[PDB]
DNA sequence: GGGT
């Protein structure tokens, strides 16, 4: 089930998909050309769908019925991904890929083979020259604005606080969801320098997860 | 399961 095992699987174009293939016997490369809203009727059964384009400029509908929130945040129009674990299913004269089991994988092609999500420590972060990294740190200061959140994060390997800037797209979904002294994973941020003090910044690939501890 |  390793990532490298999943990337092993044969890549297929829309014209090659068959209903009789096992959901995990292939992987599909797709460019997101359209992303719907999340739909919600019931106390908890949200869905959404995207339109993905392949290398023949053909387009196919992908529906997501589980792990909806995470996947909705991952998928951005314009980006290329590998999708693994979807059921090829008939869609009225068409085929579609249907993601229902919550063990499917959406792998962004761009960050493929990078240490961006390597999850190091603040004192380390403040020492290492990577440009993309991830910290499990604690929020000790919050300056929240119209379009931008400035944080100061700290950890137990230093007495220094790290400065973190969060920009439009990702900040909206976080404007007042930060708690002081709570613990968060800052995945795939951008090491950067202003005043020979080192800001972390987010970009299109960044994510944030609240350590449940 | 569900459905644009």
């Amino acid at each position: 089930g390793s990532l490298s095992d999943q990337l092993s699987k044969q890549t297929l174009l829309i014209s090659q998909l068959q209903v009789g293939k096992n959901r995990f016997s292939f992987k599909f490369e797709g460019r997101v050309v359209y992303k719907s809203s999340t739909f919600q009727n019931q106390q908890d059964s949200k869905y959404f769908f995207i339109t993905a384009q392949d290398a023949n400029n053909q387009e196919i509908n992908l529906s997501f019925w589980q792990k909806v929130d995470q996947s909705y945040q991952t998928l951005k129009v314009g980006q290329y991904y590998y999708f693994i674990g979807g059921e090829v299913k008939q869609f009225k004269n068409n085929l579609e890929l249907k993601f229902k089991f919550g063990d499917y994988q959406i792998i962004p092609k761009e960050t493929l083979g990078g240490s961006g999500g390597s999850t190091l420590l603040i004192s380390e972060v403040l020492k290492t020259s990577k440009q993309y990294l991830s910290v499990l740190a604690q929020v000790v200061d919050i300056q929240s604005s119209d379009k931008n959140i400035r944080l100061k994060i700290c950890d137990n390997s230093c007495n220094q606080e790290l400065k973190v800037v969060i920009f439009p797209d990702l900040c909206y979904e976080w404007r007042d969801k930060f708690s002081i002294n709570k613990w968060y994973y800052f995945n795939e941020f951008v090491r950067q320098i202003y005043n020979d003090e080192v800001q972390l910044k987010n970009n299109i690939h960044s994510s944030i997860k609240e350590s449940d501890d």
